[PDB]
């Protein structure tokens, strides 16, 4: 039996999103996708701050080779953020590329390295609904030349990303699909190829939408179920094999990053905003972060975006 921990320190969070564990740092990065604010965490020196922008923000990663300096999404617009960690404001913005100039009603929501530093990140109308809505989105990724490249379309909610720890395949969550997809990932060209459903929420009676995800190093996915007040654990080695879940208080849990000094400490975002349509009633709808202790496995550390 896993240990889950509400960690006090850290309040409660409209959109909690986007955790990232700097393990050289030993410190956690996550997002408000509501609040237009960054959050930094040290667990070892019990250290909280934060930082506000006035643009809506769905992820924030360190850029490799550049200390104090982050990609991070404003609405649209992949920029980099120098912030010393601890003031209410980024000392800069510089503007990498709008990745779509003319769809105005569109945002960025989910975003990650894979493990060649690339950035990944899909869009989504910002009145997207659950469980219909509109569908708007597509997914991304900014090579070094700073030119965006489209992988997909017709994504609903563009949400978590992660890679088999050998390069040959990638794993994507569009949440108004209710399954977690594979693709085959050439890391050569980044090209993707050959989608087929991994797992689908409503061959095993799980509730609620896929959100965030993450995976560890057995290669098995961690996902993130929003108003299913749980994470799931998933195989990768055969499609539809559901392994474990691990219930979480808040109910409408967003996302999971590995973390700690080992490696073995789940970090879980949750949201707070209540919703049209809820199956909760609004007293347990909280917002709180989770650390869950005692999976019996071990992740990777957060990549670094190469740009
Ligand atoms: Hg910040
Ligand atoms: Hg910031
Ligand atoms: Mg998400």
């Amino acid at each position: 039996g896993p240990v889950v921990e509400k960690i006090a320190e850290l309040g409660k969070y409209t959109v909690g999103e986007g955790p990232h564990w700097d393990h050289e740092t030993q410190t956690l990065y996550f997002v408000d996708t509501v609040e237009k604010t960054f959050h930094k965490y040290v667990p070892s020196q019990k250290k909280y701050t934060f930082c506000k922008v006035d643009k809506l923000v769905s992820f924030i990663i360190p850029l490799a080779g550049s200390p104090g300096r982050f990609v991070v999404s404003l609405e649209r617009e992949i920029a980099i953020l120098t912030w010393d960690g601890v003031s209410a404001a980024p000392t800069s913005i510089e503007a990498i590329v709008n990745v779509e100039p003319h769809i105005k009603n569109n945002r960025l929501n989910d975003g990650k390295a894979d493990p060649l530093g690339n950035l990944w990140t899909g869009t989504m109308a910002i009145d997207a609904g659950l469980p219909i809505g509109p569908v708007t989105g597509s997914l991304y990724h900014l090579g070094a030349d700073k030119k965006v490249k489209m992988h997909e379309s017709n994504i609903a909610i563009a949400n978590g990303l992660a890679w088999s720890n050998d390069l040959k395949k990638m794993y994507y969550i569009d949440s108004g699909k209710r399954r977690v997809d594979e693709y085959d990932y050439d890391a050569s060209t980044l090209s993707i190829s050959n989608q087929r459903p991994l797992f689908t929420f409503e061959k095993h009676e799980v509730p609620g939408y896929p959100d965030g995800q993450t995976i560890d190093e057995e290669g098995n996915l961690w996902v993130a179920v929003f108003q299913g007040q749980r994470i799931i654990k998933i195989s990768t080695q055969q499609p539809e094999v559901l392994l474990d879940t691990v219930k979480i208080p808040d109910p409408q849990v967003t996302s999971v990053a590995f973390g700690g000094p080992n490696l073995d400490e789940l970090y879980v975002t949750s949201a707070g905003l209540q919703l049209d349509d809820s199956s909760f009633d609004k007293s347990l709808v909280n917002g709180h972060v989770y650390r869950v202790t005692g999976l019996g496995v071990k992740g990777f550390a957060g990549v670094k975006v190469k740009l």
